[PDB]
Protein backbone atom coordinates (compact mmCIF):
# COMPACT_ATOMS: atom_id res chain seq x y z
CA UNK A 1 0.00 0.00 0.00
CA UNK A 2 1.30 3.10 -1.33
CA UNK A 3 2.91 6.34 1.06
CA UNK A 4 0.36 9.41 0.20
CA UNK A 5 2.40 12.43 -1.02
CA UNK A 6 -0.94 14.63 -0.17
CA UNK A 7 -3.34 14.68 2.48
CA UNK A 8 -6.35 16.61 3.05
CA UNK A 9 -6.77 18.54 6.80
CA UNK A 10 -9.76 20.09 8.19
CA UNK A 11 -9.61 22.94 10.52
CA UNK A 12 -12.61 23.76 12.56
CA UNK A 13 -12.65 26.41 14.90
CA UNK A 14 -15.79 27.51 17.27
CA UNK A 15 -15.94 29.74 19.96
CA UNK A 16 -18.92 27.52 21.96
CA UNK A 17 -20.22 30.61 23.90
CA UNK A 18 -20.32 28.23 27.10
CA UNK A 19 -23.18 26.22 25.64
CA UNK A 20 -23.39 22.87 24.82
CA UNK A 21 -23.80 22.06 21.56
CA UNK A 22 -27.27 21.35 19.28
CA UNK A 23 -27.56 17.61 18.38
CA UNK A 24 -25.97 17.85 14.93
CA UNK A 25 -22.96 19.41 14.31
CA UNK A 26 -22.11 17.67 11.00
CA UNK A 27 -22.28 20.68 8.90
CA UNK A 28 -19.13 22.04 10.25
CA UNK A 29 -17.22 18.74 9.30
CA UNK A 30 -18.16 18.97 5.37
CA UNK A 31 -17.78 22.54 4.90
CA UNK A 32 -21.29 23.40 4.13
CA UNK A 33 -22.51 26.96 4.75
CA UNK A 34 -21.73 30.14 3.71
CA UNK A 35 -18.18 31.23 2.07
CA UNK A 36 -15.89 28.75 0.17
CA UNK A 37 -17.79 25.59 0.68
CA UNK A 38 -16.89 22.27 -0.35
CA UNK A 39 -19.21 20.13 -2.80
CA UNK A 40 -21.82 18.08 -2.40
CA UNK A 41 -20.19 15.00 -4.36
CA UNK A 42 -17.23 14.79 -1.61
CA UNK A 43 -19.19 14.84 1.80
CA UNK A 44 -18.24 10.85 2.22
CA UNK A 45 -14.67 11.07 1.58
CA UNK A 46 -12.65 11.70 4.86
CA UNK A 47 -10.36 14.07 5.13
CA UNK A 48 -6.93 12.58 6.71
CA UNK A 49 -6.97 14.68 9.37
CA UNK A 50 -9.18 16.62 11.69
CA UNK A 51 -8.19 19.66 13.74
CA UNK A 52 -11.03 20.60 16.08
CA UNK A 53 -10.11 24.49 17.90
CA UNK A 54 -12.61 25.43 20.75
CA UNK A 55 -12.87 28.48 22.60
CA UNK A 56 -15.36 29.04 25.81
CA UNK A 57 -15.87 25.11 25.53
CA UNK A 58 -18.05 24.18 28.15
CA UNK A 59 -17.58 20.13 27.91
CA UNK A 60 -14.81 17.80 29.36
CA UNK A 61 -12.72 16.50 26.74
CA UNK A 62 -14.68 13.08 27.01
CA UNK A 63 -17.89 14.61 26.42
CA UNK A 64 -16.59 16.90 23.07
CA UNK A 65 -14.15 13.65 21.87
CA UNK A 66 -17.90 11.42 22.02
CA UNK A 67 -19.33 14.32 20.16
CA UNK A 68 -16.49 14.14 17.76
CA UNK A 69 -16.23 11.05 17.13
CA UNK A 70 -19.48 9.82 16.54
CA UNK A 71 -20.18 13.34 14.12
CA UNK A 72 -17.27 11.75 12.10
CA UNK A 73 -18.30 8.19 12.14
CA UNK A 74 -22.40 9.34 11.02
CA UNK A 75 -20.15 11.23 7.54
CA UNK A 76 -17.54 8.68 6.79
CA UNK A 77 -18.35 5.47 8.40
CA UNK A 78 -14.49 5.75 9.55
CA UNK A 79 -13.74 5.40 13.25
CA UNK A 80 -11.34 8.23 13.89
CA UNK A 81 -7.92 8.17 16.15
CA UNK A 82 -7.34 10.69 18.95
CA UNK A 83 -3.75 11.86 17.82
CA UNK A 84 -4.29 14.59 20.96
CA UNK A 85 -6.14 16.20 22.88
CA UNK A 86 -5.18 19.52 24.91
CA UNK A 87 -7.03 21.63 26.83
CA UNK A 88 -6.18 25.50 28.31
CA UNK A 89 -9.23 26.59 31.05
CA UNK A 90 -11.64 26.53 28.13
CA UNK A 91 -9.12 26.48 24.71
CA UNK A 92 -9.25 23.29 23.74
CA UNK A 93 -7.18 20.91 20.58
CA UNK A 94 -8.51 17.55 19.62
CA UNK A 95 -6.46 15.91 16.72
CA UNK A 96 -8.15 13.25 14.90
CA UNK A 97 -6.56 10.88 12.07
CA UNK A 98 -8.02 8.18 9.86
CA UNK A 99 -6.86 4.60 11.41
CA UNK A 100 -4.84 3.67 8.58
CA UNK A 101 -2.71 6.61 9.29
CA UNK A 102 -1.78 5.40 13.17
CA UNK A 103 1.20 3.92 11.70
CA UNK A 104 2.70 6.98 10.20
CA UNK A 105 2.00 9.37 13.03
CA UNK A 106 5.00 10.08 15.89
CA UNK A 107 6.52 12.52 18.03
CA UNK A 108 3.40 14.04 19.05
CA UNK A 109 3.72 16.92 21.36
CA UNK A 110 0.90 19.20 22.96
CA UNK A 111 1.46 22.39 24.86
CA UNK A 112 0.08 25.37 26.05
CA UNK A 113 0.77 29.61 26.60
CA UNK A 114 -1.39 31.79 29.54
CA UNK A 115 -1.16 35.16 27.92
CA UNK A 116 -1.52 38.50 29.87
CA UNK A 117 -0.07 39.58 33.29
CA UNK A 118 -2.33 39.39 36.95
CA UNK A 119 -5.50 40.66 35.62
CA UNK A 120 -5.02 39.78 32.04
CA UNK A 121 -3.87 36.46 32.97
CA UNK A 122 -6.67 33.90 33.74
CA UNK A 123 -8.38 33.09 30.34
CA UNK A 124 -6.50 33.92 26.91
CA UNK A 125 -3.89 31.72 25.43
CA UNK A 126 -3.29 29.17 23.32
CA UNK A 127 -2.96 24.98 23.05
CA UNK A 128 -1.24 23.47 20.36
CA UNK A 129 -0.33 20.57 18.68
CA UNK A 130 2.70 18.81 16.76
CA UNK A 131 3.38 15.54 15.15
CA UNK A 132 5.54 14.22 12.41
CA UNK A 133 3.36 12.60 9.28
CA UNK A 134 5.67 10.27 7.69
CA UNK A 135 8.89 12.94 6.72
CA UNK A 136 6.82 15.66 7.15
CA UNK A 137 5.95 18.26 10.23
CA UNK A 138 2.93 19.42 11.69
CA UNK A 139 1.78 22.40 13.87
CA UNK A 140 -1.05 23.44 15.04
CA UNK A 141 -2.39 26.60 17.33
CA UNK A 142 -5.31 27.25 18.11
CA UNK A 143 -5.50 30.74 20.23
CA UNK A 144 -8.37 33.03 21.97
CA UNK A 145 -6.57 36.24 21.96
CA UNK A 146 -8.08 39.39 24.18
CA UNK A 147 -11.32 40.71 23.12
CA UNK A 148 -12.68 44.17 22.62
CA UNK A 149 -12.22 46.36 19.30
CA UNK A 150 -9.67 48.98 21.05
CA UNK A 151 -7.82 45.85 21.92
CA UNK A 152 -5.61 45.20 18.56
CA UNK A 153 -2.08 46.08 20.04
CA UNK A 154 -2.81 43.73 23.05
CA UNK A 155 -3.81 40.95 20.38
CA UNK A 156 -0.65 41.43 18.41
CA UNK A 157 1.18 41.05 21.94
CA UNK A 158 -0.93 38.09 22.68
CA UNK A 159 0.69 36.22 18.84
CA UNK A 160 4.08 36.68 19.73
CA UNK A 161 4.29 35.48 22.89
CA UNK A 162 2.46 32.62 21.70
CA UNK A 163 5.00 31.80 18.57
CA UNK A 164 7.64 32.89 21.24
CA UNK A 165 6.91 30.72 24.13
CA UNK A 166 4.90 27.40 22.62
CA UNK A 167 7.19 24.77 23.12
CA UNK A 168 6.20 22.37 19.91
CA UNK A 169 8.31 20.01 17.56
CA UNK A 170 11.68 19.11 17.69
CA UNK A 171 13.21 20.71 20.26
CA UNK A 172 17.41 20.29 19.03
CA UNK A 173 15.76 23.42 16.56
CA UNK A 174 16.68 25.73 19.52
CA UNK A 175 17.38 28.74 17.57
CA UNK A 176 13.74 28.20 15.90
CA UNK A 177 9.60 28.89 17.17
CA UNK A 178 7.07 27.67 16.14
CA UNK A 179 7.16 29.98 12.76
CA UNK A 180 9.99 27.65 11.47
CA UNK A 181 9.61 24.72 12.89
CA UNK A 182 7.22 23.11 10.93
CA UNK A 183 6.80 22.31 7.29
CA UNK A 184 2.80 23.03 7.76
CA UNK A 185 1.95 25.00 10.32
CA UNK A 186 -2.08 26.30 10.93
CA UNK A 187 -3.05 29.26 13.28
CA UNK A 188 -6.65 29.45 13.96
CA UNK A 189 -9.10 30.37 16.77
CA UNK A 190 -11.22 33.20 18.44
CA UNK A 191 -8.50 35.76 17.22
CA UNK A 192 -10.99 38.51 18.11
CA UNK A 193 -9.74 41.63 15.77
CA UNK A 194 -13.00 43.51 14.74
CA UNK A 195 -14.13 45.35 12.21
CA UNK A 196 -13.45 48.65 12.85
CA UNK A 197 -16.30 51.28 11.86
CA UNK A 198 -17.93 53.47 14.19
CA UNK A 199 -20.25 52.54 16.86
CA UNK A 200 -22.37 54.49 14.75
CA UNK A 201 -22.66 52.66 11.35
CA UNK A 202 -23.77 49.49 13.31
CA UNK A 203 -27.44 49.27 11.17
CA UNK A 204 -25.42 49.95 8.41
CA UNK A 205 -23.06 47.41 8.28
CA UNK A 206 -25.85 44.50 9.37
CA UNK A 207 -27.49 46.06 6.41
CA UNK A 208 -24.46 45.21 4.10
CA UNK A 209 -23.96 41.68 5.42
CA UNK A 210 -27.33 41.04 4.13
CA UNK A 211 -26.43 42.12 0.99
CA UNK A 212 -23.72 39.85 1.01
CA UNK A 213 -21.42 42.79 0.37
CA UNK A 214 -18.80 42.29 2.19
CA UNK A 215 -16.08 44.43 0.75
CA UNK A 216 -16.26 47.82 2.58
CA UNK A 217 -16.38 46.00 5.55
CA UNK A 218 -13.36 43.81 5.06
CA UNK A 219 -11.36 46.93 4.18
CA UNK A 220 -11.58 47.61 8.08
CA UNK A 221 -10.74 44.08 9.59
CA UNK A 222 -8.12 44.93 12.23
CA UNK A 223 -6.39 41.33 11.05
CA UNK A 224 -6.42 41.94 7.64
CA UNK A 225 -4.91 45.62 7.96
CA UNK A 226 -2.74 44.76 10.97
CA UNK A 227 -0.99 42.26 8.32
CA UNK A 228 -0.78 45.00 5.63
CA UNK A 229 0.99 46.97 7.94
CA UNK A 230 3.26 43.89 9.14
CA UNK A 231 2.30 44.21 12.83
CA UNK A 232 1.18 40.46 13.63
CA UNK A 233 1.16 36.98 11.52
CA UNK A 234 3.99 38.20 9.10
CA UNK A 235 4.82 35.34 6.59
CA UNK A 236 1.09 34.07 7.41
CA UNK A 237 -1.77 32.89 4.97
CA UNK A 238 -5.35 33.04 4.90
CA UNK A 239 -7.56 32.52 2.42
CA UNK A 240 -10.33 35.26 1.07
CA UNK A 241 -13.28 35.83 3.20
CA UNK A 242 -16.73 35.50 1.27
CA UNK A 243 -19.00 34.43 4.48
CA UNK A 244 -20.59 36.67 6.60
CA UNK A 245 -19.07 38.21 10.33
CA UNK A 246 -19.02 34.85 12.65
CA UNK A 247 -19.83 37.50 15.60
CA UNK A 248 -21.45 38.63 18.10
CA UNK A 249 -25.35 36.77 17.02
CA UNK A 250 -27.78 36.13 19.09
CA UNK A 251 -28.30 33.11 20.16
CA UNK A 252 -30.70 29.80 18.91
CA UNK A 253 -30.94 32.20 15.19
CA UNK A 254 -28.45 33.47 12.69
CA UNK A 255 -31.15 35.99 11.70
CA UNK A 256 -30.09 38.75 14.39
CA UNK A 257 -26.51 40.36 15.31
CA UNK A 258 -26.19 41.36 18.82
CA UNK A 259 -24.06 44.42 19.33
CA UNK A 260 -25.16 46.81 21.18
CA UNK A 261 -23.28 47.59 24.97
CA UNK A 262 -24.44 45.61 27.21
CA UNK A 263 -23.71 44.95 31.13
CA UNK A 264 -22.96 41.85 30.25
CA UNK A 265 -20.12 42.91 27.57
CA UNK A 266 -18.92 45.11 29.97
CA UNK A 267 -20.42 47.93 28.43
CA UNK A 268 -18.66 47.65 25.29
CA UNK A 269 -20.08 47.05 21.90
CA UNK A 270 -19.91 44.15 19.43
CA UNK A 271 -19.90 45.07 16.18
CA UNK A 272 -19.72 42.54 13.64
CA UNK A 273 -16.89 40.61 12.96
CA UNK A 274 -14.36 38.33 11.55
CA UNK A 275 -13.51 36.66 14.93
CA UNK A 276 -13.08 33.23 14.13
CA UNK A 277 -10.20 32.72 11.78
CA UNK A 278 -7.70 29.93 9.92
CA UNK A 279 -4.08 31.05 8.82
CA UNK A 280 -1.41 29.08 7.62
CA UNK A 281 2.56 28.79 6.97
CA UNK A 282 4.24 26.55 4.88
CA UNK A 283 7.55 25.95 4.11
CA UNK A 284 8.77 27.49 0.68
CA UNK A 285 7.79 25.55 -2.53
CA UNK A 286 5.23 22.68 -0.63
CA UNK A 287 2.08 22.44 -1.99
CA UNK A 288 -0.35 23.59 0.02
CA UNK A 289 -3.96 24.31 -1.34
CA UNK A 290 -6.90 25.94 0.49
CA UNK A 291 -10.25 23.85 -0.59
CA UNK A 292 -12.79 25.55 1.59
CA UNK A 293 -13.11 28.30 4.09
CA UNK A 294 -16.41 29.25 5.23
CA UNK A 295 -18.64 29.77 7.79
CA UNK A 296 -21.95 27.35 9.37
CA UNK A 297 -25.28 28.67 9.01
CA UNK A 298 -27.08 25.91 11.20
CA UNK A 299 -25.26 25.75 14.45
CA UNK A 300 -26.42 28.28 16.64
CA UNK A 301 -26.24 27.37 19.98
CA UNK A 302 -23.60 30.18 20.76
CA UNK A 303 -22.83 33.94 19.81
CA UNK A 304 -20.13 33.02 17.14
CA UNK A 305 -20.63 30.51 14.47
CA UNK A 306 -18.09 27.96 13.77
CA UNK A 307 -15.48 28.00 10.97
CA UNK A 308 -14.05 25.59 8.81
CA UNK A 309 -11.01 25.48 6.28
CA UNK A 310 -9.36 22.52 4.86
CA UNK A 311 -6.73 22.01 2.63
CA UNK A 312 -4.56 19.89 0.56
CA UNK A 313 -0.95 19.55 2.06
CA UNK A 314 2.39 17.85 0.52
CA UNK A 315 3.43 15.40 2.73
CA UNK A 316 7.32 13.07 1.83
CA UNK A 317 8.09 9.45 2.90
CA UNK A 318 10.21 8.29 5.85
CA UNK A 319 13.03 7.85 3.61
CA UNK A 320 15.39 4.74 3.91
CA UNK A 321 19.04 4.72 1.30
CA UNK A 322 21.55 2.00 1.92
CA UNK A 323 24.03 5.22 3.36
CA UNK A 324 21.20 7.16 5.16
CA UNK A 325 19.98 7.66 7.81
CA UNK A 326 23.20 6.08 10.13
CA UNK A 327 25.50 7.83 7.82
CA UNK A 328 26.48 10.50 5.30
CA UNK A 329 25.71 9.51 1.58
CA UNK A 330 28.92 11.60 -0.03
CA UNK A 331 26.72 11.56 -3.23
CA UNK A 332 25.23 14.45 -1.94
CA UNK A 333 26.24 18.03 -1.15
CA UNK A 334 25.03 22.00 -0.55
CA UNK A 335 27.31 24.23 -1.09
CA UNK A 336 25.76 28.49 -0.03
CA UNK A 337 28.40 30.50 -2.09
CA UNK A 338 28.75 34.42 -1.94
CA UNK A 339 26.05 34.34 0.88
CA UNK A 340 25.14 37.73 3.02
CA UNK A 341 22.55 38.14 5.62
CA UNK A 342 21.78 42.41 6.02
CA UNK A 343 20.44 43.18 9.84
CA UNK A 344 18.34 45.54 10.81
CA UNK A 345 20.68 45.88 14.06
CA UNK A 346 22.78 48.52 15.54
CA UNK A 347 24.84 46.24 17.65
CA UNK A 348 28.50 45.53 16.34
CA UNK A 349 29.09 42.11 17.69
CA UNK A 350 30.17 39.23 15.15
CA UNK A 351 28.00 36.57 13.60
CA UNK A 352 27.63 33.13 12.66
CA UNK A 353 25.58 30.94 11.23
CA UNK A 354 23.63 28.01 11.98
CA UNK A 355 22.28 25.42 9.47
CA UNK A 356 19.51 23.12 10.80
CA UNK A 357 17.84 20.19 8.58
CA UNK A 358 16.74 16.76 9.28
CA UNK A 359 18.78 16.26 5.66
CA UNK A 360 21.51 16.95 7.91
CA UNK A 361 22.88 14.34 11.06
CA UNK A 362 23.20 17.69 13.31
CA UNK A 363 23.12 21.16 13.13
CA UNK A 364 26.07 22.94 11.17
CA UNK A 365 27.84 26.18 12.94
CA UNK A 366 29.60 28.40 10.31
CA UNK A 367 32.64 30.39 11.05
CA UNK A 368 31.85 34.17 11.62
CA UNK A 369 31.27 36.13 8.75
CA UNK A 370 32.76 39.67 7.61
CA UNK A 371 30.89 42.65 8.71
CA UNK A 372 30.07 46.12 6.53
CA UNK A 373 28.21 49.19 6.55
CA UNK A 374 25.17 49.09 4.11
CA UNK A 375 24.73 52.14 2.00
CA UNK A 376 21.55 52.88 4.14
CA UNK A 377 22.70 52.62 7.58
CA UNK A 378 22.37 48.51 7.86
CA UNK A 379 24.76 45.80 8.79
CA UNK A 380 26.07 43.43 6.37
CA UNK A 381 27.27 40.37 7.22
CA UNK A 382 29.35 38.54 4.25
CA UNK A 383 30.27 35.03 4.18
CA UNK A 384 31.95 34.85 1.59
CA UNK A 385 32.77 30.83 0.12
CA UNK A 386 34.01 30.32 3.65
CA UNK A 387 30.82 28.23 4.68
CA UNK A 388 30.98 24.93 5.58
CA UNK A 389 30.01 22.15 2.90
CA UNK A 390 27.00 20.57 4.23
CA UNK A 391 26.43 16.87 4.13
CA UNK A 392 23.36 15.01 4.04
CA UNK A 393 22.47 12.13 5.41
CA UNK A 394 20.67 10.66 1.57
CA UNK A 395 21.50 12.26 -1.82
CA UNK A 396 18.50 10.82 -3.65
CA UNK A 397 17.20 13.85 -5.24
CA UNK A 398 13.97 12.57 -4.84
CA UNK A 399 14.56 12.91 -1.27
CA UNK A 400 17.08 16.31 -1.50
CA UNK A 401 14.98 18.42 -3.38
CA UNK A 402 12.13 18.08 -1.06
CA UNK A 403 13.75 19.40 1.55
CA UNK A 404 14.52 22.58 3.56
CA UNK A 405 17.50 24.34 5.49
CA UNK A 406 16.92 26.66 8.56
CA UNK A 407 19.88 29.53 9.09
CA UNK A 408 19.96 30.95 11.89
CA UNK A 409 22.18 34.07 12.40
CA UNK A 410 23.87 34.56 15.80
CA UNK A 411 25.78 37.02 17.90
CA UNK A 412 29.13 35.47 19.10
CA UNK A 413 29.42 37.62 21.64
CA UNK A 414 25.87 35.71 23.28
CA UNK A 415 25.04 32.72 21.04
CA UNK A 416 21.18 34.74 20.36
CA UNK A 417 19.60 33.87 17.33
CA UNK A 418 19.12 37.32 15.62
CA UNK A 419 17.36 35.93 12.24
CA UNK A 420 15.67 32.96 10.97
CA UNK A 421 14.81 32.09 8.03
CA UNK A 422 14.13 28.77 5.92
CA UNK A 423 16.04 28.04 2.06
CA UNK A 424 14.02 25.17 -0.03
CA UNK A 425 15.95 22.49 -1.73
CA UNK A 426 13.44 22.79 -4.57
CA UNK A 427 15.81 23.96 -7.26
CA UNK A 428 15.20 24.33 -11.30
CA UNK A 429 18.69 22.45 -11.51
CA UNK A 430 21.39 20.24 -9.74
CA UNK A 431 25.02 20.87 -9.64
CA UNK A 432 24.39 24.83 -10.68
CA UNK A 433 24.67 28.08 -9.01
CA UNK A 434 20.92 29.16 -8.56
CA UNK A 435 20.19 32.28 -6.43
CA UNK A 436 18.89 31.82 -3.03
CA UNK A 437 16.61 33.96 -0.67
CA UNK A 438 14.82 34.11 2.84
CA UNK A 439 13.12 36.71 4.97
CA UNK A 440 14.84 36.62 8.46
CA UNK A 441 12.81 37.54 11.32
CA UNK A 442 13.03 36.93 15.33
CA UNK A 443 10.15 37.07 17.64
CA UNK A 444 8.20 36.62 14.36
CA UNK A 445 9.15 40.06 13.33
CA UNK A 446 11.38 41.18 10.58
CA UNK A 447 14.85 41.53 11.27
CA UNK A 448 16.91 40.87 7.91
CA UNK A 449 17.64 38.95 4.86
CA UNK A 450 19.68 36.45 3.68
CA UNK A 451 20.35 35.98 0.13
CA UNK A 452 23.14 34.56 -2.11
CA UNK A 453 23.61 31.09 -4.30
CA UNK A 454 23.39 27.80 -3.75
CA UNK A 455 24.61 24.69 -5.49
CA UNK A 456 23.02 20.92 -4.90
CA UNK A 457 24.79 18.10 -5.87
CA UNK A 458 22.39 14.73 -5.73
CA UNK A 459 23.67 11.24 -6.70
CA UNK A 460 21.59 12.13 -10.38
F1 LIG B 1 -2.71 8.62 14.62
C1 LIG B 1 -2.33 8.25 15.85
C2 LIG B 1 -3.24 8.15 16.87
C3 LIG B 1 -2.82 7.77 18.13
C4 LIG B 1 -1.50 7.47 18.35
C5 LIG B 1 -0.59 7.57 17.31
C6 LIG B 1 0.92 7.23 17.53
N1 LIG B 1 1.37 6.11 16.66
C7 LIG B 1 2.74 5.91 16.88
C8 LIG B 1 3.32 4.78 16.02
C9 LIG B 1 3.37 3.44 16.36
C10 LIG B 1 3.99 2.78 15.31
C11 LIG B 1 4.32 3.74 14.33
O1 LIG B 1 3.89 4.92 14.79
C12 LIG B 1 -1.01 7.96 16.06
Amino acid sequence: QPEPDMITIFIGTWNMGNAPPPKKITSWFLSKGQGKTRDDSADYIPHDIYVIGTQEDPLSEKEWLEILKHSLQEITSVTFKTVAIHTLWNIRIVVLAKPEHENRISHICTDNVKTGIANTLGNKGAVGVSFMFNGTSLGFVNSHLTSGSEKKLRRNQNYMNILRFLALGDKKLSPFNITHRFTHLFWFGDLNYRVDLPTWEAETIIQKIKQQQYADLLSHDQLLTERREQKVFLHFEEEEITFAPTYRFERLTRDKYAYTKQKATGMKYNLPSWCDRVLWKSYPLVHVVCQSYGSTSDIMTSDHSPVFATFEAGVTSQFVSKNGPGTVDSQGQIEFLRCYATLKTKSQTKFYLEFHSSCLESFVKSQEGENEEGSEGELVVKFGETLPKLKPIISDPEYLLDQHILISIKSSDSDESYGEGCIALRLEATETQLPIYTPLTHHGELTGHFQGEIKLQTSQ
